[PDB]
């Protein structure tokens, strides 16, 4: 259900593999392409409700460094028109003072097709 | 700096390794105890701003299932006085009608103290 | 262009009033009725930039009380398809041990179609 | 209980009066003073948990405009220590295309003090 390639509304893609011990692990998109790492409910309940999961992506690789990480938290909802819907906090490293304007909050969702 | 053991003011506690490649693995907590997965900016910027990182917990675990996991977004302030500020956002799977009260949202700090 | 009826993608329906001054006032939706108010830029940039804009609602009313409100935070953007972008927090009033899952987070769209 | 002076951790003032009909009318700190608006609880619960809240400021006066706005959402915890805890939210007015970044959260507490 949750293995494969998924597509956000604005043009980013993921690619992730759910293990069966609760693991995710895949990356979002070449100097653009970053590695996610993260979780979800392997065991959900059955009345209907979605799947728990979560994932971490740090903006830095051999190409770039922005200094900072976005965290996804959301859900899983399976069926024909299947969907994962989030909610997201953006974090970029500062300075004591500017700690106040430190962290943006977003949301978005992603599709199959 | 960021390996070791952090405590949250409340007394929770979490014991994290951050890889030479950007990553944290670790565990938040025998029946409380859970896995972690996260990444952090391994090479930050040198004029005094912060360490930004992130990490997930699904929990789920041998002795029980919440259908729930929380993401933290932050960032680590090195010195005398480490720590790392952090907000959270906790996600539980819901059903098509009730999604409108998935998620919620708060904040931490953690200490070595 | 923001005083009139608006409604959100749920049912939901919002009655509002803009003055010279900065002002939002209005109502929510007989027993389901509750009264707003807000602020919002009097004067914004030319140059196609929103414009930005807050509001509250208490829960209570002559007929019930959930002990409870929601602040809305977001941008009217002007056009054709005018619309209104918000993301939105509703707080509980909770006890001193239950205060770490009094908040919710969530967002919404507003149209006047 | 909420009408007076509140003081937050690292220097702001807010000046409010609490209404009798569940109204909050006041001012953020003179190039520096601005107008709230926000609503409350009248006749929150007994049993001990907090009165919830909300109020807005947009940042526009009679010596600048930063084109935004600010929303607080909380509540208030009486007693010796008298404290309100509050998250907020600001949204800056911006183009179609930087939207996604167009909006901060986080938090303060306010005490009499």
């Amino acid at each position: 259900g949750i293995t494969g390639t998924w597509y956000a509304q604005l043009g980013s893609t993921f690619i992730v593999t759910a293990g069966a011990d609760g693991a995710l692990t895949g990356t979002y998109e070449a100097e653009s392409r970053y590695v996610l790492t993260g979780r979800y409910d392997s065991a959900p309940a059955t009345d209907g409700s979605g799947t728990a999961l979560g994932w971490t992506v740090a903006w830095k690789n051999n190409y770039r460094n922005a200094h900072s990480a976005t965290t996804w938290s959301g859900q899983y909802v399976g069926g024909a028109e299947a969907r994962i819907n989030t909610q997201w906090l953006l974090t970029s490293g500062t300075t004591e003072a500017n700690a106040w304007k430190s962290t943006l909050v977003g949301h978005d969702t992603f599709t199959k097709v």
